[PDB]
């Protein structure tokens, strides 16, 4: 009998995360587990996928530093805007022995297992708005913006931070929203903008690129230490060429998808750089996550970048 593993996200099943597990890990176990994805959000709602896989009621899932920082406050680190530099970057964070105390902790207290780091991409300033309308600059541009951001609260807080008014609410649910204006932007990154069409209900994309965003694939612990040596070693390789799957792709659409949005008329374009870095890092002194993150951790990532 194979083992089942049911994965849950709000991912679309065409999102380059969601075809890299599908074309890559899950032909790889095929032999000893069966993969079972469920796609937008049908199965879990979004930041209850953790939860589920420590109830035995899922095996996998695409997770975040952000869901993770709901357990564990010391996970922020790692959601915090401008601190990873790039796709690259984030690949030496995860496999640098900083890392190992933060995996241990998932594994103990979660029974979950961080297999790999995925990319998921720059995200940007994403408003119905057009650039004449509202041409953003400076934080000050984005004052009583209503920006939607995922329901957690180091999500909300980068948000604020990058001087918008944010307003949390399910992946799943923000092209309505922003087709009925009951929002006035988001800011996921250009593939899934694209994937998602997002570009069908928006305007413009503010380069403020304020986080260079990641996933874990996660895995119950569970199941792994029912696996022998050989088939544990068979998971991880499959997980990692996953994410070097998927991350080169992911990449690749960022490149490309630039110029498809300006065809479809959005306005791209990069605000002051420098004046939002500055601000961002001033907002997160004094903040409950900025006193969240480990001693020295924070200067091991930067050298790593
Ligand atoms: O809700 C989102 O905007 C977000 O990008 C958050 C990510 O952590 C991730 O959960 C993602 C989903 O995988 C959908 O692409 O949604």
């Amino acid at each position: 009998d194979k083992i089942t593993l049911r994965m849950s996200t709000p991912a679309s099943e065409t999102d380059q995360r969601s075809v890299a597990l599908a074309e890559v890990f899950a032909p790889a176990v095929a032999g000893f587990a069966t993969y079972q994805p469920h796609y937008n959000a049908s199965l879990i709602a979004q930041n209850s996928e953790l939860e589920a896989i420590a109830s035995g009621d899922l095996e996998m899932s695409i997770a975040s530093a952000q869901e993770l920082a709901q357990f564990f406050p010391e996970f922020s680190i790692f959601a915090t805007g401008y601190v990873h530099q790039s796709a690259e970057h984030q690949v030496a964070v995860f496999n640098d022995p900083l890392m190992d105390p933060f995996k241990k902790t998932v594994e103990d207290e979660l029974g979950i297992k961080l297999l790999s780091v995925m990319y998921l991409g720059q995200r940007h300033v994403n408003l119905r708005q057009t650039k004449e309308e509202l041409t953003v600059t400076t934080p000050a541009d984005l004052a009583g913006v209503n920006l939607r951001m995922p329901g957690t609260d180091a999500w909300q807080f980068l948000g604020k931070a990058l001087g918008a008014n944010p307003t949390p609410m399910a992946f799943t649910e923000i092209y309505t929203a922003l087709q009925t204006g009951s929002v006035d932007g988001q800011d996921n990154p250009l593939p899934t903008v694209v994937d998602a069409k997002f570009y069908e209900v928006t305007n413009q994309v503010a380069l403020t690129g304020h986080l260079v965003d990641l996933n874990y694939i996660a895995f119950s612990k569970a199941v792994w230490d029912g696996l022998s040596p050989e088939q544990q070693e068979i998971v991880q390789t499959a997980a990692d060429a996953a994410a070097q799957s998927g991350r080169e792709k992911q990449l690749a659409k960022e490149q490309e998808l630039v110029s498809f949005l300006e065809e479809q008329g959005m306005e791209i374009y990069a605000p002051d750089l420098d004046a939002f870095r500055t601000h961002v890092q001033e907002q997160y002194v004094g903040s409950e996550f900025a006193a969240s993150w480990p001693e020295g951790v924070l200067d091991k990532i930067n050298a790593l970048g």
